[PDB]
């Protein structure tokens, strides 16, 4: 029993981390085989952060300008590319705790767990999710950017987000591992608004139904409604629509419980248009969307790695 | 900015863990140096955990009866021993990924982390702090007994929790790493209550205080209180009272916000007189109380290990 924010075991990346240093700037990079990843603005100096040409900025930088430490033993850098907003680096040593990985690029909805490091040395780890408006609300401080946030299947790591911005409104923006952000966020010192935000529906109804196989049922009622009339409600209160892949999708906790999935939306529309009333569910006073079905089947499941 | 429940990086924990098998029976163990720490009901059969006598089932025990599977290498156990609730079991190889450790036996109202395991595989991480009733707030199932909690200091672990038992109301207990319960339990098959349980004060303060930090101050007030007024309204909310000893832990972060101690807990008395009404602080609807002011400094600050 219980249901908490549960991150992936973070020992695969750990031993991945580094410390990538530029002239003044220093970050954080990902050693997999013989390369080293990073956001490419570590060859960024203090006054053209504003709109820097990288192009024009890399090819005057060489191997030598690249300091790459791993715990405290340097890896020489034996060449240098850029693809998209991640600088890859090439050294002379492949990372003998390389783990089994991928790299993807993740859809809206989907979480992941944040290894927050600095100077190359984990700090914390806590779960994600992509917002619809492809932020996330993490934690980070200065020196966290190439900081990764990753997924775990069996032995395998999916790699599917590094750090590189604090927005104005205090959520941060970042890329894939190829370099590719999420969202229309670019890589320069300038203050960048995200789109406005909705919550994640389906990962409601996971949550509730987690709600359910932990043995609260307050929330339910004996109603059904139909996907459209759901719908209606949802746009009401600046909920994602639900889709038929959402409902399919949510089809194995539906069989667990015994709880049609629209009988569920019924509940959820219930707890949109009459609130809590002072009432908790799985020890929050707000429904939670940062729980995918898989993260519910996961952890009231107890699947390993 | 942001602020989330954090765990430490888990790697350190991931390399010591093992599974214990005993009969039918397999739970996690602890792997340090050349002992294997678990949960002494290994050895335990179907039908006499309602009250074992755990010496006179040890001394019918041999080292050939325990099976220790580090990964998928066997362990061979060359030598065993009980210590309060806990087995020790000596085996023939030292875990050459044992890190600096130490046991510690924590009090009421600190956090940890904890990896929650299944056969011997780490399946999550997330943090927990120990109640006032000495339970935890878990996510444990069938299977999980013997799985740890830790801090992380420097490159230090320090183990403080191992998981043995869920009470009937969906709460959890276990021990410290030399096997003393953490409140009245005993590890036997039976249905335990646990002493009504309390709000943590002081960490009730470093959250508020952590969301100053973070740019929420709605919730200040131009009032201040006294530490009697404000127990007297403590009590009457279950709230812990607030001593000396925590005013002062909380002076870093009175200082670091400008806000004293007391000044805080007129906005507590507020809070908890009247509600929030319709706001949140730092994403949640209720008053959290299980980061500590040291949760709130290194996440704050960006403390790494
Ligand atoms: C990240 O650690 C980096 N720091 C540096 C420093 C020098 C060169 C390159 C980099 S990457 C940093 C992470 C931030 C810091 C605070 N909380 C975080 O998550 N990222 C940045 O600082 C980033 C660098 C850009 C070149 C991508 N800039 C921003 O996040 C940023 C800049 C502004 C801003 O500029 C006028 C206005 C408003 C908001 C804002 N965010
Ligand atoms: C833990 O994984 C163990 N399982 C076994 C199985 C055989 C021998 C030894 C052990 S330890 C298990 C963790 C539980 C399971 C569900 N969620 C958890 O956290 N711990 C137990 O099962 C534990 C064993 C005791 C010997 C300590 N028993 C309980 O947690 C328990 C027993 C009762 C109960 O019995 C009548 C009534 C109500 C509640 C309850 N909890």
């Amino acid at each position: 029993s219980g249901f908490r924010k549960m991150a992936f075991p973070s020992g695969k990346v750990e031993g991945c981390m580094v410390q990538v240093t530029c002239g003044t700037t220093t970050l954080n990079g990902l050693w997999l085989d013989d390369v080293v990843y990073c956001p490419r603005h570590v060859i960024c100096t203090s006054e053209d952060m504003l709109n820097p040409n990288y192009e024009d900025l890399l090819i005057r930088k060489s191997n030598h300008n690249f300091l790459v430490q791993a715990g405290n033993v340097q890896l020489r850098v034996i060449g240098h590319s850029m693809q998209n907003c991640v600088l890859k680096l090439k050294v002379d040593t492949a990372n003998p705790k390389t783990p089994k990985y991928k790299f993807v690029r993740i859809q809206p909805g989907q979480t992941f767990s944040v290894l927050a490091c600095y100077n190359g040395s984990p700090s914390g780890v806590y779960q994600c999710a992509m917002r619809p408006n492809f932020t996330i609300k993490g934690s980070f401080l200065n020196g966290s950017c190439g900081s990764v946030g990753f997924n775990i299947d069996y032995d395998c790591v999916s790699f599917c987000y590094m750090h590189h911005m604090e927005l104005p409104t205090g959520v941060h923006a970042g890329t894939d591992l190829e370099g590719n952000f999420y969202g229309p966020f670019v890589d320069r010192q300038t203050a960048q608004a995200a789109g406005t935000d909705t919550t994640i529906t389906v990962n409601v109804l996971a949550w509730l139904y987690a709600a359910v196989i932990n043995g609260d049922r307050w929330f339910l009622n004996r109603f059904t409604t139909t996907l459209n009339d759901f719908n209606l409600v949802a746009m009401k209160y600046n909920y994602e629509p639900l889709t038929q892949d959402h409902v399919d999708i949510l089809g194995p906790l539906s069989a667990q419980t015994g709880i049609a999935v629209l009988d569920m939306c019924a509940s959820l529309k219930e707890l949109l248009q009459n609130g809590m009333n002072g009432r908790t569910i799985l020890g929050s006073a707000l429904l939670e969307d940062e729980f995918t079905p898989f993260d519910v089947v996961r952890q009231c499941s107890g699947v390993t790695f």
